DNA sequence: ATTCTCCAACCGCATTTTC
DNA sequence: CGAAAATGCGGTTGGAGAATT
């Protein structure tokens, strides 16, 4: 168990940075094996995907996404890739964590 | 001081890929 | 070929930061 885990640092945010910028995505098992990073490929490869990408938005969900979301959940049940691939901008984890703290409690 | 909220990231598991 | 490694998913929760006593 030499893997690190729990909150990225920034220190870490920036060499998986510069590791998917000069290399793109995917085989993420070789990052910790190429830089200094002590993380998983699993721990990376999540990291990339809901913070460092470019193409995850940032701000709260509007209303119109909470209404999207009510709907598509109403459509597919707890499906949230399948749900978060007609959200542009949010993640499955996202999609699923707003529907859990936020919608769930309706 | 302590309790609460919320969500980033973990776990276990199934599917896919590698060699 | 097929055992191990890697990917991807959804449920769950540790703990940072916010709120309360
Ligand atoms: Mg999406």
């Amino acid at each position: 168990n030499e893997y690190k885990k729990g909150l990225w640092t920034v220190e870490e945010d920036k060499i998986l940075m510069d590791y998917v910028k000069a290399h793109g995505k995917g085989h993420w098992n070789r990052i910790a094996k190429k830089t200094g990073l002590k993380r998983c490929g699993k721990s990376c490869r999540l990291r990339w995907m809901n913070y460092l990408s470019p193409n995850v938005k940032r701000g709260n969900f509007t209303e119109q996404e909470e209404d999207l979301i009510i709907r598509l959940h109403k459509l597919l049940g707890n499906r949230w890739s399948l749900i978060a691939k007609r959200v542009p901008g949010r993640t499955d984890n996202q999609v699923k964590n707003y529907w859990n703290t936020h919608l769930s409690k309706k």
